[PDB]
C-alpha cells in the first residue's frame, strides 16, 4: 500500500513539471491502487509484482490499440519505472468521466438505449477482435489449452494432500472432460479485452450511450468468446439474453458454443478461486474453492 506522499514523490521524480493539486483514491482492485490526480487523471500503482504486470501489459495494449476503437479508451500519458520488484511502478491514464454500466442501470434504460448499448459493445468488441496482432509484445498470448494442463498441474501439486481420493479422481475427470473437448481451444486468436465486465463498461446517463471501456490490464491474444461470457453472468452481470443480443449484432457463428464455454467457465471458477487465491494469498477464496471442490 501507498501514501498519498509517495505516490506525490514517485510521479514527481519522473515528471518533476507536473504540478499535483489533488489527489484522492479512486478505486482499488486486486492488482493496482487507483488514485485520480487533478480531477484529470487515473494514475495506478501496483499492489504487488504480479500486479505491476498487469499495470505494464495495460500500457502496452492500449499503446498499440490507440484511435483503432470505436469507443474511448484509456489514453497513456504517464508511465513509471521498472525495478527489481515491479515490471512497472506506475501508470498515469486520462480520465474517462461516466459511470459503470451495473446490470441494475442497463434494465431501467429504455428498450431502444439497451439495444443500442447491445450495438455499440458488439462493435466495440468486433474491432477489437479484428486488430492486427502481428508485432506485438511478449506475453501477450494466453493459449488456452496451455492455460488448463498449468493450471491442472497446479491444482494437483496445490490439492494432493487436500482432497481424498474419490475428490481428486472428480478433478481428474472434470480436467480431463475440459481437454478432450475440442471447442475450447479451436478458436481463432484474437486480441480480447479478457475481464470484458459491466464495472469496465462506462457509461453516460445523459446521453444514454456507452462512454468508454477501461482497465485493460487482462488483456491478451486469446478466444474472443472470452469477452462474450465475461458479460453473460447472471449475479454480478447482464445476463444470457442481453448478450445474445450483442451476439446478434457481432455477426456471431456459433452461439451454442459460446453457451458451452460459458457453463464450463462458471463450473471452472473454484479452480479459479483456488489458484487466483493461493497466488495472491487470498485465504478466503481458497477455503471456498476448496469447500466448492469437495462438493458437487
Ligand atoms: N465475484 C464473484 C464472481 O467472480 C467471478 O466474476 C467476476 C470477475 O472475477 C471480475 O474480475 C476480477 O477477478 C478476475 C479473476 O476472477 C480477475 O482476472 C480480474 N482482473 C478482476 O477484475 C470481473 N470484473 C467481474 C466478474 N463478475 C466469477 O467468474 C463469477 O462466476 C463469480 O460470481
Ligand atoms: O477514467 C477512468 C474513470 O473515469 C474510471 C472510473 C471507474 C469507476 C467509476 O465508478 C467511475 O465513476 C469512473 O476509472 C478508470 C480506470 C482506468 O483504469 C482508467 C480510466 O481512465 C478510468
Ligand atoms: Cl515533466
Amino acid at each position: 500500500t501507498y501514501t498519498f506522499d509517495q505516490v506525490e514523490k514517485a510521479i514527481e521524480q519522473l515528471y518533476p513539471d507536473f504540478t499535483i493539486n489533488t489527489i484522492e483514491i479512486s478505486g482499488e482492485g486486486n492488482d493496482c491502487i487507483a488514485y485520480e490526480i487533478n480531477r484529470d487523471f487515473i494514475f495506478k500503482f501496483p499492489k504487488h509484482s504480479r500486479g505491476s504486470t498487469n499495470l505494464f501489459n495495460e500500457v502496452n495494449i492500449l499503446k498499440r490499440i490507440h484511435n483503432k476503437l470505436p469507443l474511448p479508451i484509456p489514453e497513456v500519458v504517464f508511465t513509471g519505472m521498472p525495478s527489481e520488484t515491479y515490471q512497472m511502478s506506475f501508470a498515469g491514464f486520462t480520465k474517462i468521466k461516466g459511470v459503470p454500466l451495473t446490470p441494475l442501470l442497463l434494465n431501467n434504460l429504455p428498450k431502444q438505449s439497451q439495444n443500442q448499448a447491445a450495438k455499440d459493445l458488439a462493435r466495440f468488441l468486433s474491432e477489437l477482435h479484428s486488430i492486427n496482432i502481428s508485432g506485438f509484445k511478449s506475453n501477450l498470448v494466453l493459449d488456452f489449452r496451455e492455460k488448463i494442463n498449468e493450471d491442472n498441474k497446479k491444482i494437483k501439486k496445490l490439492l494432493s494432500r487436500e482432497l481424498k481420493g474419490p475428490q481428486m479422481k472428480k478433478v481428474d475427470d472434470f480436467y480431463r472432460d475440459i481437454l478432450e473437448n475440442e471447442i475450447y481451444f479451436k478458436y481463432y486468436p484474437c486480441l480480447i479485452h479478457n475481464d470484458f465486465s459491466s464495472d469496465h463498461i462506462l457509461f453516460d446517463t445523459e446521453k444514454n450511450t456507452i462512454c468508454g471501456i477501461i482497465d485493460f490490464g487482462d488483456a491478451a491474444i486469446s478466444d474472443p468468446d472470452n469477452d462474450f461470457i465475461s458479460l453473460m453472468e447472471d449475479d454480478e452481470e447482464y445476463g444470457m439474453e442481453f448478450v445474445s443480443k450483442i451476439l446478434n449484432h457481432y455477426k456471431h457463428k456459433d452461439i451454442p458454443t459460446v453457451l458451452e464455454k460459458y457453463r464450463m467457465k462458471e463450473k471452472y471458477w473454484s479452480f479459479e478461486k483456488i489458484i487466483y487465491g493461493k497466488e495472491y494469498g487470498y485465504m478466503d477464496w481458497y477455503e471456498e474453492g476448496l469447500n466448492e471442490i469437495r462438493s458437487i
